[PDB]
């Protein structure tokens, strides 16, 4: 249970002064801003936009795209001066603003804009359930603004992005569903039947199985849902692709097609990893907190047995830090196995202990969180390694 | 202006729908990512904790901190389940949060907690100003948990990491202030004597030369402030040291003393930057949007002159983009001069320009923004330079 794990690891914690509300602590914020760097990674190879809209818009922007009336009573209100203001629970229209801002031609499109955006939803308490179920998260959001014929590959360009970011983390067990028009909802039935085709076409194409539930997608578009499984085999929505040929017309979006008219775009909504939160919990869980080393919050720790090591491994502490590399020294005046054993715990990677002939080799002893034993390696050696290990981001270690 | 640089360079917007509040543009959010990354350096350098605190915490909790009274108006509130949240003005009160999880002892202190943290503050809308004041802002915050031995080492080292920091942007007119006791305040009068009174120390020791800042102090502590100054010569607050005696111990900090006493940790708070939205305003008129390479939105534009060279532009920019530059491609129907035109008033630091002198010597031809023409330059020479100018993060162009 990523709760427990999370507690162990001193990953994140949570109180009730703000419930369903995530405080990163340091090693899980490093959980949390890795996935980021890996996120923009593939950002950049597939060409998208990084953006970052406000906190809060004024609710007559809400009213506009039917939040207000569909979406209510998750939403939080705040205000300022006789003005009513959202706390955002999605990060579309503000991408939407940001799209307005300039006359855009076809020849923008398709214009991928992503945002790590924070949303602030009001789940009924009895829902919460740890990192999976939280009021507030981030979102690895984007929304593609497109024409009509490019909606085949640039939905197909998330569920490959979706099984590209996936297979990273080696998940067996990947459910998707297609959830289809709820009662109350935006856009036209003929607009509802288009995306609800296009996005099971989508799915066959990629033969990709999944189960319709119906009544299930957003207000405002069917979803493409990407299922991932807990310890407990409870199933919980991350990855997600939707269809929206309505935001964008109530938001007065608008490019100048080819043949030289105003068109409005249509605005793919995708999270890859869904949120943060969620995915981190489902990696503790699928890990057991055994992060692959890129995502360890420490990756080493570096030891000395006796005060006679400490300088040795102060340099040796420095020279890994230069290389990039989450390194920790551990000088306390401790013996040496209650100094492994909370590292081990902690479930750092990699142990390297230095005692005298350690000293005079310019050699470190290695061990693992496993409780493997490596022996003794050059310096260069270990940095070398560990950079290969973490630049191709390896789901498993030096054995 | 950096708002009529802001919408030139297309770095940001706002809209009366948000007041105060920023929309960043690809462009705006990639100089903000990089003075994270900057920002991120120093934090491991200077052995900081990185953290993220929720927007939303009940107002029981910021009664406790004397927000309710203290910061009334300025806190945006929310409801959930007849319970009342307070979008966080200040990070704080969710850093002593997390530090009070675990038992803590001596042997943890200094204990350096950073975060990029955003705060709503409702700010009147007559105050409002740009990015230099917002009502949504991101602090590159900190709190420092220290016994009040290691207060003098930690003020200092703050003192000393706002002028690291400051001295990579060039920065002439720092002013400093110690700003003291407001009218409305929590702590005793020897809790502000000894707050003040340590700041000033600090600053003397360091030889900074300061001046008073009578009652502008924060109702949790008085500041140094670092102040820096917009194209009118206003001064704007940015690098902020404070010294808090009375928070850790309203919400309930403490630690396991070396005398085996329960101890409550002295609080510093500074920010380095200030905000990120003030210090883009502030870096965007002071450089006039010229900002150096390695903040630069787009580093490099590399542009045909006919539609011959389309290939050779396009395979150069893929392997600028490989080898870590910001990276365009201005393929468009248009003369050179044009062009070059269009890309200084964007503020590129270099336009590569080819043609089929250029196709046919693997060399590029190399234009400032700054009207300036370095010639030609094989292709490797300026990407190796280009990436020592961004790893330096240095002021200076090649030659300028
Ligand atoms: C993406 C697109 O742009 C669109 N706008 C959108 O928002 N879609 P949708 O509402 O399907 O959310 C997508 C993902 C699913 C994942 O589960 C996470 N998520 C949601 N509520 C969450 C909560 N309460 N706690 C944690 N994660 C949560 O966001
Ligand atoms: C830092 C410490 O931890 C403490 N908690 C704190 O908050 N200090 P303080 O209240 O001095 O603010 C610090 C900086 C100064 C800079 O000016 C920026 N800032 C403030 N209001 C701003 C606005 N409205 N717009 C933009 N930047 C703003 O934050
Ligand atoms: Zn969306
Ligand atoms: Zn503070």
């Amino acid at each position: 249970d990523h709760r427990k794990i999370g507690k162990q690891l001193d990953l994140y914690h949570m109180q009730e002064e703000a419930p369903g509300m995530v405080f990163w602590h340091n090693d899980g914020w490093t959980i949390f801003r890795e996935l980021e760097v890996f996120v923009r990674s593939k950002l950049k190879e597939y060409q998208y936009q990084e953006v970052k809209g406000p906190f809060m818009m004024d609710r007559v922007l809400w009213e506009k795209t039917g939040h207000w009336d569909n979406y209510k009573d998750a939403m939080f209100t705040t205000s300022s001066e006789n003005r009513e203001y959202c706390i955002k629970p999605m990060n579309c229209p503000g991408h939407v603003q940001i799209f307005n801002q300039g006359l855009k031609s076809y020849r923008d499109l398709p214009l991928r804009m992503a945002e790590f955006g924070s949303c602030h939803r009001n789940e009924p308490s009895g829902s919460l359930h740890g990192l999976m179920r939280v009021r507030g998260f981030t979102q690895d959001d984007a929304h593609i603004f497109c024409t009509e014929e490019q909606i085949r590959d640039e939905v197909n360009g998330c569920i490959r992005l979706v099984y590209d970011m996936y297979s990273t983390f080696g998940f067996e067990k990947i459910v998707v569903k297609l959830s289809t028009r709820p009662e109350k909802r935006i856009g036209s039935d003929e607009m509802w039947d288009r995306a609800e085709a296009d996005l099971a076409v989508a799915l066959e194409e990629n033969n990709i199985p999944f189960e319709y539930q119906l009544g299930e997608g957003a207000f405002y578009g069917p979803k493409i849902e990407f299922t991932l499984y807990d310890c407990l085999d409870r199933a919980w929505q991350c990855g997600t692709v939707q269809l929206d040929f309505s935001l964008p017309s109530r938001l007065s979006a608008s490019y100048v097609g080819e043949d030289n008219e105003r068109k409005v775009p249509v605005m793919i909504h995708r999270a890859i990893l869904g949120s943060m939160e969620r995915f981190i919990g489902i990696l503790t869980e699928e890990f057991a907190g055994f992060f692959p080393t890129w995502l360890a919050p420490v990756q080493v720790v570096i030891m000395n047995i006796t005060d006679s090591q400490s300088e040795y491994v102060n340099e040796l502490t420095q020279k890994l830090s230069n290389a990039g590399i989450r390194v920790k020294a551990d000088l306390r005046n401790e013996k040496i196995g209650f100094k492994i054993r909370e590292h081990t715990l902690r479930r750092v990677p990699y142990m390297l202990v230095c005692g005298d002939k350690e000293v005079e080799s310019g050699k470190v002893a290695v061990r693992t969180r496993r409780g493997k034993d490596l022996g003794s390696m050059d310096v260069n050696e270990v940095i070398e390694k560990l950079q290969q290990e973490i630049r191709s981001r390896s789901l498993k270690q030096l054995e």
